[PDB]
């Protein structure tokens, strides 16, 4: 929305970042197919309101502290292990990333390990290659675990395969075509052929799938864990395919060498289709962060966004100390000036506020002036 | 999630709300089959919490305001023509309903109409049951969907398994299902669709946003529908665009009853019965998280507010909309010596709500309560957890 | 394949069908992008082997006798009423049409149909129109389908992916597509479905299989589909059931026959139904010029009109047809042929009608002697036609 | 009805629901296989037989029967029947080809799917402890070469995953869904970023996949037969696999276990009880010899009227003396369908005619040398 705003894109990100970037007005772009020698990245930087990157830029925090008028950084990738995320924070600068984007690509992956492995594929392979010498899918119950983003799409293309499918999720869930939502997880274990975990990483899931949860999975089925966390006790898992209990799994890859011994178990390890949906999901967080402020996502950053209904909007970003949010809406009140809508939040270091409200361009600008001489301040901007 | 707050359903609301409820800590239930007389509803109300009805129970601003400790409405339904959406309003009385349990049903709709309107099927029955004597596939063809959200997800799930293909436009990135494509402008998604269907929320943005410029923009010969909106087309423009023959036909809800090729369906709104269970557990989890975090995201005559739980103490507070009251919060926390870790203040009409976290005691916490009760122009205020 | 066929092409027939007749090795083709005078069609259709048109063409017996080399008539459509199907059946030439090409657009048109009237929209769209004022989901229902084949099988796929679950009946056993099931008894089918779709031919077995018997074993509610056809549901049995509320609608592909149902808003008329735009043009393109370079190449006659269905498997050798009145003697005469020669039959596929005879017979010999037997064939009292296929 | 059934290796029941719904009683059940002495004893009065893969239905079986009339072996095919000697006796053997059609299309999709990520490769190479293809399925091309019972549930399965299904097959089929026929093979071979092969194992198809069709694939693109024949050429095949110009494959089953990217694979029973079952009835009740295993394939359509069958010993003169009965006896063919085998010879003719007429025509069938049986079907 101003060709003043310079992206400098790096490392060859999709073509389709650059299509959204242009079609929400942004066409000051600098775009380079591969990765900037620390000479270039200074000097191209320096000036950068924005700045995108996948894994091969290390933006270290000299190189942040060097940039002068970056305003967020956006991840072309999950990873973000590149960027030094708290320097970025301490100058009020969000990093955002692509945590959705392989979400059509995990959905497959267990489509075509649950279909070999119902068919004890994955043994008889291995024994053929080592010169030594079943069911179909339709018709058989799918439980999946975590019913979001993966879950879902893996239901849709499960029942495409003429499989029943149920779910169980701690959140009431509306099941998109034929899908189930079953309240009792042992009833979720006890009907299921194929059973797939699609939850994050927390104490809610810490090992929830553990001895007794795999000993009330169905006699003969699967366990399909396509995506790698702390989810299933392995040594568990261990002891039903070496009792037979289940007839095969698919676990994302030491920590999993006690199931290397198995040949019914797929054991499975940013360049691809994802480039698209990367692009297309990163520079939208750009574009909205740029536009409304919006931070949801943010990987270092307090998460906050409102809806658009009109007016005048602020954001200011602080060192979470007492009373500047006292002296942020006091330069609103004091002038009699209403404020439609306010959404703060705050870590430990820092606090992010955006602030709408109903008045005209002199005042906005006037307020803002204000707001940046507020103590504690990191940054402050008008939205529009 | 006191086994003191008191819910009233009416009207036999499904029994997975109730179970629901039960899970929730929620087990002061009055439960009724069917609407009670006047008499009746009065007498079950007065002290009700919470309230659960259907389409036939008359929420009167009498009724409402005669009911004092009711906090929220829940419509286990898709209308609230029935509830007095203002007189709650006053009262600091979000009121939801079920807007996401028959997303199934409008996709459904979407494709039925596409399907016959495509082969002059409209047309030629009207002209068939007249008396009067009398086509083309949907595989193959691109349905172009405004607004992908529950629906145009669901719908373009569908489309894709009728053979089309899916392209969209959203005002912001969605993530695709299936084969679905993302269309940066209107124009351009207008342009290449033999099929237009639009599924976006009513509010100035969406405001006539299909206007006689839009429509034109259409591929000719093109079908436009509008399965379950209200005010997001031109009227004028569209009867125009069919007389002229721009469009082959349409399907919304007149100035249109004169076109046979155009499908009107009176009243959508309408939940289906499959969708009982799904609505009983939306609405009730809408009330049991409105109860327990403040939550009105979807409420219909409210300000949405929605916060993370962070844990901490909560308190929300509901007022008339005016400039001073974050002042009159922020100096309340200062003189209590507390830290707001997050807050929430949303408007809407002439009304404010605010949902603030902060890091405190029990008894600071209800000093807090206490004073900001008593900020000119509150409506009512309480504490969460 | 040879350069001495001749195609005559009119009325622009879909270019999907030269690319197959190209790729069949078949490139003599004269292309006109519509229909021609009655001076120019004689004129053209002179000399060709094969002619393929659509509905704006009419091979009268004039026209037909005037051509001197047709061997066999395309009509890239599914109507033929403007052949003269007698005329060229006595010349020993017969008429292919595109019996399948739609199947795709009547499944389409299914799905659409009960969609609607599961939700009532129909009569509340009436209404509407009316200015007098005024409901399932297809998830989770069960779709009954009586007639599992061409349609049958893409009804089926098309409703799973809708949610509904599919069931179905038929005489025949069949290998079914997906999760759908065969039901062995029509009255169980009857009783199980929430929505019952028709999509049998119309024979013996077929005619008013659907009457107030079956309407009534019907489960109460539900709707009726007969998207095609017209003897295989009785209407005043179905006018009966939907004043009784007993259906809760109808789709009839319509009309004498189904005005009973004129009154009824939540009954669904529709009439063309058989040749959409250059979709349907494609399908039909590909199926006729298949249906022409198969009789070209090895004399089958699967599908054809006017003419006996005859059809063999490729095995090699030398192929030879014949085409004849149905007089007798004449299959005396085709083996006493071969004896003479001292050939032997591999197989031999004789089928008949009317008065007409058509027989496909595969031996084991040179070409010299193929040539020799052909020339003998034709000299047969009541040939009509004769030709050596490879 | 004294036609006896003698079923052995337990088919499933469903076979038996079928064979009872034509009324066919009398059925003599084994759950196991039978040996050489007790076989010998069931099978004597056997006019059907149903068996798996563990009966051994020699020359000597056979000929210990008497009243056999056709064979039905219920399982992936033919398996220790003699289906020479069978023939010999006019006996022809009935299989389950389409039996399971879903399977193999579900197994193509599972395996395209894991090959397109390159999982087998990383999934023997995890096996081995050593560490590290990958690519999504939805928007990739599909070209299926035989467009067939397979070939069509296959197309259905792969665009419900979000790919563009394309086929190339020696005739023209009724496309299913979105999925398109590609004249040529080259094109279809060349556009695709996996091909399938679902042909019948014949002379036109051995070794139709060869050096040369496998550089007309796309480079980095995956190769699946699943078929039960030999129409890929693994010499050809491995050189492709080893130049990277093919990233996978998965085959049947040697030169291809070195390659990590290679995938080798070795209740339906209801299905092919109800296929196999409704083989026997049909040709015992309108004689078609469809789909038979080791005699000649022979199918009329019913149009009514007397219908004779006739199985002989392929002798010329034959159909030379069938002919001349009817001409002799001055009754009209109405439709008459002969086809060969190396040694057999079965036709089926239809003519109009009532009981007498029939019956005299069939005693005189009967006396043809070379006539090995004859019947009157209806
Ligand atoms: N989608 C992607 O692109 C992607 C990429 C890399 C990794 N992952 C990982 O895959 C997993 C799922 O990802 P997603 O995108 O579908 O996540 P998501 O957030 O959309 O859905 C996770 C689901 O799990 C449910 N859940 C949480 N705790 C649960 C519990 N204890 N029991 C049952 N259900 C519970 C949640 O309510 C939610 O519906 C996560 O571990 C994520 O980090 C996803
Ligand atoms: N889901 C149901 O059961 C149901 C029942 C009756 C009526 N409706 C109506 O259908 C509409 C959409 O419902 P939904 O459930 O899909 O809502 P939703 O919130 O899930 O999705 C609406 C989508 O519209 C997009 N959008 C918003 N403003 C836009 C604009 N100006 N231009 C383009 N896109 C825009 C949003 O970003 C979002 O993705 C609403 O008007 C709703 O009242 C829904
Ligand atoms: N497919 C098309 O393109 C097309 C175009 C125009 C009209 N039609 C009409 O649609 C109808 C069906 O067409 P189709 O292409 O699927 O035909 P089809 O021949 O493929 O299948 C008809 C099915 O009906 C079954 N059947 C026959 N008699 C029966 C009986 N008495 N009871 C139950 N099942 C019986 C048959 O076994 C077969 O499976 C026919 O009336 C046809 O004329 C089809
Ligand atoms: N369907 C099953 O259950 C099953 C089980 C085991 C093995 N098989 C094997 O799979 C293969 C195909 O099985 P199906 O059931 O789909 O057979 P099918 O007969 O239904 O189809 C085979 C298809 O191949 C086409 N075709 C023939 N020769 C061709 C050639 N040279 N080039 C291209 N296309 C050609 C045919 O026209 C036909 O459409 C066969 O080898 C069969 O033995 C099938």
């Amino acid at each position: 929305e101003k060709d003043k705003i310079k992206f400098l894109l790096v490392e060859g990100v999709h073509q389709k970042a650059l299509e959204s970037l242009r079609a929400a007005g942004y066409t000051n772009i600098e775009f380079h197919k591969g990765a900037l020698d620390d000479e270039q990245l200074k000097e191209s930087i320096r000036d950068a309101h924005f700045i995108g990157l996948r894994s091969r830029t290390h933006l270290t925090e000299d190189v942040i502290n060097a940039a002068e008028k970056l305003v967020a950084i956006g991840a072309f990738a999950i990873g973000t292990n590149q960027v030094d995320l708290d320097a970025a924070a301490k100058r009020g600068i969000p990093v955002f990333n692509a945590p959705f984007s392989n979400t059509r690509s995990v959905a497959e992956l267990v489509i075509g390990e649950l279909l070999l492995l119902l068919r004890g594929v994955p043994e008889a392979n291995a024994k053929a290659h080592r010169g030594v010498g079943s069911f179909e899918a339709r018709g058989k119950k799918l439980g999946i675990i975590g019913y979001g983003h993966i879950g879902t799409q893996l239901g849709i293309l499960a029942e495409s395969l003429g499989m029943y499918v149920y779910f169980y999720d701690i959140e009431n869930k509306l099941p998109l075509g034929n899908a189930t939502q079953v309240q009792h997880l042992s009833d979720l274990l006890n009907m299921s052929d194929v059973v797939s975990l699609h939850v994050p990483e927390n104490p809610s899931t810490k090992n929830m799938m553990g001895a007794k949860e795999i000993s009330l999975m169905k006699p003969g089925s699967l366990l399909i864990n396509a995506s790698r966390g702390t989810v299933v006790d392995i040594p568990a898992l261990a002891d039903a395919l070496a009792s037979k209990h289940l007839a095969g799994a698919a676990i994302d890859v030491p920590f999993t060498s006690p199931l290397a011994e198995f040949d019914n178990v797929l054991l499975t390890p940013s360049t691809q289709e994802a480039q698209e949906n990367i692009g297309l999901e990163v520079a939208g967080k750009l574009i909205k962060y740029s536009d409304n402020g919006s931070t949801l996502s943010a990987v270092n950053f307090p998460e906050v966004s409102l809806p658009l209904h009109g007016g005048r909007r602020l954001m200011h970003i602080h060192e979470n100390r007492p009373g500047v949010l006292t002296a942020l809406n006091k330069i609103f009140a004091e002038q009699g000036v209403n404020i439609a809508a306010q959404y703060l939040q705050t870590s430990a270091q820092m606090g992010y506020v955006v602030i709408d409200i109903e008045a005209d361009e002199d005042v906005a600008e006037k307020a803002l002036q204000a707001m940046k001489a507020i103590p504690g301040t990191i940054r402050a901007r008008l939205l529009y």
